[PDB]
């Protein structure tokens, strides 16, 4: 009922009336106030996952970017996400790029963005999270954890120090932290995925994390691009093993423009998300799982809009999945839709639960 009305009526109307940045701001506001269908799907036990030091009631999370500044956390749980990731947050506030900076490709079920880390900054977000810190502590205990994704300011003269500052300020408020070294929209950032740069950066990040007190000590994940060479992937895996990085987020948006895109806006500069990214991301997950011998948890992201897409990533090696762009097209009912379909497919394929399907294609 709801899935059809949103997909066929509400979302096309919002899109017809509002440019995508305005529509996103409205969405953040509505979600922050809880103006959502409170989701009727009740998570079954087959969807629970234990990973990263935590219980996850379901494996479907909201990807970084939708709640950049931590304004809508509780609304996102209400929407039925198993986990929420906020950010990217940068140390100092910054505006990001000039508008327009986000573009719909509806013929492709895709988006292109070049926000450039618009961020309220660490201090603002610190105080927003602290206002609900114990409400989160209870949510985390009940199987609903919180991730915090860290970025770098545009004019920073020392990237590693930007990340270290994020660890110190928001680490104590997060169940996991993400070192985002894969935005395509900050000059030079993606060079931090290079072996020597990444080793130096992550050694500093881990030292800062390990300095936090035990109950305030988050897991640390690295978020990587879908456009890496084979050498780059191998190098990342090696570093993740050498340093004991807790996990990987696979993938960010692509700077590629796959053949076949139809949208008028396909040649706009920025990272591409949604359906055209899906299988490039799945493949990246598959490679990274193999390279790390299945011993490094992966959160899989890029083009998930169905239960089949979720399960493909899980079977490829993801322990958890995230989505963003599917919301622009299908709206909030897509969350329940993914979960219901995933549970149905797990049963059909003879898995006892999600946990049994992680990496199943490799076996
Ligand atoms: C508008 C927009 C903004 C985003 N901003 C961030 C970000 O601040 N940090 C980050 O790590 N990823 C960011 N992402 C990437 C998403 O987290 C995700 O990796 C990507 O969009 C693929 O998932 P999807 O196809 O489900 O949207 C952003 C994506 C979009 C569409
Ligand atoms: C005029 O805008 C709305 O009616 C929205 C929005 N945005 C509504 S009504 C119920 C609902 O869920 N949303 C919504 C919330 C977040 C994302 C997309 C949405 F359509
Ligand atoms: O702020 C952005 O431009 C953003 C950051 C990121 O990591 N990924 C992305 O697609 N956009």
């Amino acid at each position: 009922g709801d899935e059809r009305f949103y997909a066929e009526h509400l979302m096309p109307t919002l899109q017809g009336l509002l440019d995508p940045e305005s529509a996103h701001r409205l969405a953040v506001r509505f979600t922050s106030l809880g103006l959502l269908p409170r989701a009727r799907f009740q998570d079954s036990d087959m969807l629970e996952v234990r990973v990263l030091g935590h219980k996850f009631r379901n494996p479907v999370g909201i990807a970084a970017g939708f709640d950049k500044h931590g304004e809508a956390v509780d609304g996102l749980y209400k929407m039925g996400f198993g986990f929420v990731e906020i950010g990217s947050v940068t140390p100092k506030p910054q505006e990001g790029n000039p508008r327009p900076r986000v573009f719909r490709l509806p013929e492709d079920q895709a988006v292109i963005n070049r926000y450039g880390f618009n961020s309220h900054g660490l201090s603002v977000v610190e105080h927003r999270l602290r206002a609900r810190q114990q409400k989160q502590a209870k949510l985390t205990e009940d199987g609903l954890p919180l991730g915090v994704n860290l970025g770098k300011n545009k004019t920073s003269v020392d990237a590693a120090e930007d990340y270290a500052e994020g660890v110190r300020v928001l680490g104590p408020l997060a169940d996991y932290l993400v070192v985002n070294v894969s935005s395509p929209n900050t000059a030079g950032l993606r060079s931090l995925q290079g072996k020597a740069e990444l080793r130096r950066l992550l050694t500093k990040v881990l030292q800062e994390r390990d300095g936090l007190r035990r109950v305030h000590r988050p897991a640390v994940l690295v978020k990587i691009a879908p456009d890496l060479t084979s050498q780059d992937k191998e190098d990342i895996a090696s570093v993740v093993k050498e340093l004991g990085i807790d996990g990987l987020i696979v993938t960010n948006t692509t700077v590629s423009r796959p053949a076949g895109l139809q949208g008028a806006l396909r040649s706009e500069t920025g990272g591409l998300s949604g359906k055209p990214l899906r299988d490039l991301s799945t493949q990246t997950i598959r490679e990274m799982y193999a390279l790390t011998q299945g011993r490094v948890p992966i959160i899989g992201v890029g083009g998930v809009s169905s239960g089949q897409d979720a399960l493909e990533k899980i079977r490829a090696g993801a322990s958890l999945v995230q989505l963003y762009t599917a919301l622009t097209f299908w709206g909030p009912p897509v969350v329940g839709k993914v979960k219901r379909e995933l549970e149905a497919l797990l049963k059909e394929q003879g898995f006892g639960g999600v946990t049994d399907a992680i990496g199943a294609d490799h076996r």
